[PDB]
């Protein structure tokens, strides 16, 4: 292989994918949108799953440093009142399939095991266009750059997908806001100790709410409830007073300790849950070598913990696909790969969707 590989967008997954190309001696730069490693990352935290996740980064040699900076958490299931089911964490059972981890942390572990220089920050890929043998890459007010395959991996809202597939990302129907209390143990007390070092979930009538007491002493939460027909939106999330009035609304019914967790948030982040549906096979006539993996490949719903495993399984079976070296060209490599993932990658939408069809049922419970 006298090539290059420009991976787009240096996510959980991206990164991954460098990482394992790397290491069996491919040319490889991530560019990556973020003005730099520093950035902060909103969200809750991820964990790896044993059969996948984790066996990525297995693959990469980066297990046990996940597993030195993972937090395991129990889970408590309450009312909207107080506590119903706590699962405390086992202890031959806590490096299973969950230490949480900081998204930010994830990000710290990969790019410390990719070789200097190899992600270019400030990279915001705009277009992309198709030469001689070479993908010409285009990026906001930079020097664009050349590559031989470019591996889409910017997430669920990637502009950059026509060349591989005409789908389009949907909207669910549900929708989520999500904020983070910093000094939860002052700021919202109350809830801080229901939680009590555990993650809490708790559903009322059409509302879901999700709390991590300790994303790096942060408490991260997300509020989540069916569209309402009144958008199509009507809320503003720059003024935090209309999400305010609006939640407080909704949660009518709610423990003073749950009010006391929306009054306390200065900043809210609102979204509409979304899917990048698996469902027409993607472009057989392809210009040169392109192909997308985790979130860009694959978005859905993530409320039954599906997310960035199937992303970093893409990575691990790409990799070894363009590395053990069993097919006579790249598009036979990456072809393969896609029929792979199209397989356990639907099994997942589908898991998805059905639970967010499932929870988001009016009468709803995790029993
Ligand atoms: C509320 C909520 C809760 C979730 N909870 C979980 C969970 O608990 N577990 C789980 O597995 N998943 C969860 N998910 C899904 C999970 O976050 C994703 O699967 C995962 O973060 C996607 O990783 P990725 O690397 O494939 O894409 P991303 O993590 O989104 O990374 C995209 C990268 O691409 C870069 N990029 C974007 N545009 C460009 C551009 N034009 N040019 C260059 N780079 C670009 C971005 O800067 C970013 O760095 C949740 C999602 C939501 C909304």
């Amino acid at each position: 292989s006298d090539k290059n590989v420009a991976i787009i967008g240096g996510g959980p997954v991206g990164l991954t994918m460098a990482k394992l190309l790397q290491q069996n001696g491919i040319d490889v730069s991530v560019y990556e949108r973020d003005n730099d490693r520093e950035a902060r990352i909103f969200g809750g935290t991820l964990d790896l799953h044993k059969g996948s996740g984790q066996e990525a980064m297995k693959k990469a040699g980066l297990l046990q440093t996940y597993y030195d900076l993972a937090l395991p958490m129990g889970v408590n299931i309450a009312d909207e009142k107080g506590n119903i089911l706590s699962t405390k964490n086992v202890k031959p059972e806590n490096r299973f399939d969950n230490p949480e981890i900081n998204r930010n942390d994830l990000r710290a572990i990969l790019l410390n095991s990719l070789e200097n220089d190899t992600v270019i920050w400030d990279r915001k890929l705009v277009m992309l266009e198709p030469g001689k043998k070479k993908w010409t890459l285009t990026f906001e007010n930079k020097p664009s750059e050349t590559a031989d395959l470019v591996i889409l991996a910017n997430g669920g809202m990637s502009k950059v997908r026509k060349f591989v597939t005409d789908t389009e990302v949907e909207e669910t129907g549900t929708f989520n806001i999500q904020a983070d209390i910093h000094q939860p143990e002052i700021n919202c007390p109350g809830f801080f100790q229901l939680c009590n070092g555990n993650r809490l979930m708790a559903s009322h009538q059409g509302n879901l709410l999700f709390a991590n007491p300790n994303n790096n002493g942060a408490l991260h939460f997300g509020i989540s409830f069916k569209t309402p027909d009144e958008w199509k939106t009507q809320v503003d999330f720059q003024n935090r007073n209309s999400v305010v009035d609006f939640l407080l609304k909704e949660f009518s019914d709610w423990d003073e300790r749950y009010k006391e967790l929306i009054h306390t948030t200065l900043s809210f982040v609102g979204l509409a849950t979304r899917i990048f549906p698996l469902e027409k096979p993607w472009k057989s006539k392809r210009p040169l070598p392109i192909t997308m993996i985790g979130d860009a490949a694959h978005l859905m719903p993530p409320f039954a913990g599906q997310g960035v495993n199937s992303g970093l399984v893409d990575a691990l079976i790409l990799s070894d696909n363009l590395a053990d070296g069993k097919f006579n060209s790249i598009e036979e490599a990456v072809k393969n790969y896609e029929q792979q993932m199209f397989i356990y990658g639907k099994e997942a939408q589908e898991e998805s969707t059905q639970n967010e069809i499932e929870m988001f049922k009016p009468d709803f419970t995790f029993q």
